[PDB]
């Protein structure tokens, strides 16, 4: 298995997530549209980026190593729409959600600097993204929390379930760059790879899936 193999994967992964979302939100009431359309694009950017990646596109060379640019753009559209969903289901209001917006833009981009800067100052921007993540679990587990208990057992239930599985999930993507190319570059490209195609099809369909689940049963 290479890595084009590895794209193709992680593009047919999210292709399968995008079109199960799409149909599943086919009718949706008038006011849960929201969430359904939040998960098309989510599933859908990134389905995108990998296939240009699969078919050798992005593959930007930096010192000793390749950069998958797609990857970033990906995350910089798509991980924003993920807290949106998130704040939605907690119930924020625009200052809330402006908050942990920029904070995890702050992530997305300090880490895609980070990644495209040769030298050694480029874990300055790693370390700047790691704050601002820091930040936002904080907000996560604390005031977006605090909010979502205002909602009905149902809507906190799930809330917890998506914060949870995001906090974690998230909490690994950063090792996993310290560890493969973007760092010290132990973990092969290959390696590095597999692991993130995983993390980012259950951080995106496997959120998915966890939500019309709960979507269905309420
Ligand atoms: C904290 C941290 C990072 C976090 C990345 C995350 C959390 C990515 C999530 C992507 C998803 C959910 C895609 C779909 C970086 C940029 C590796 C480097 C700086 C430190
Ligand atoms: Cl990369």
């Amino acid at each position: 298995v290479g890595l084009t193999t590895l794209f193709w994967l992680g593009a047919i992964g999210m292709l399968v997530g995008t079109l199960a979302f799409a149909w599943a939100g086919r009718d949706a009431g008038s006011g849960e549209r929201r969430y359904y359309v939040t998960l098309v694009g989510i599933s859908g950017i990134a389905a995108v980026a990998y296939v240009v990646m699969a078919l050798g596109v992005g593959w930007v060379p930096v010192a000793e190593r390749t950069v998958f640019a797609p990857r970033y753009i990906d995350w910089i559209l798509t991980t924003p729409l993920i807290v949106y969903f998130l704040g939605l289901l907690a119930g924020l209001d625009s200052r809330e959600f402006g908050i942990v917006i920029t904070l995890n833009t702050v992530v997305m981009l300090a880490g895609f600097a980070g990644a495209m800067v040769p030298g050694i100052e480029r874990y300055a921007l790693f370390g700047m993204g790691a704050v601002a993540f820091l930040g936002l679990v904080y907000y996560l587990v604390g005031p977006m929390t605090e909010s979502a208990s205002q909602r009905s057992s149902g809507i906190k239930s799930l809330y917890v379930r998506l914060r949870n599985l995001t906090v974690i999930l998230w909490a690994i993507y950063p090792f996993i760059w310290l560890l493969g190319p973007p760092g010290v570059a132990l973990l092969t490209p290959t390696v590095d790879v597999a692991l993130i195609v995983y993390l980012d099809l259950v951080t995106k369909v496997g959120f998915g899936f966890i939500a019309l689940d709960a979507a269905a049963t309420l």
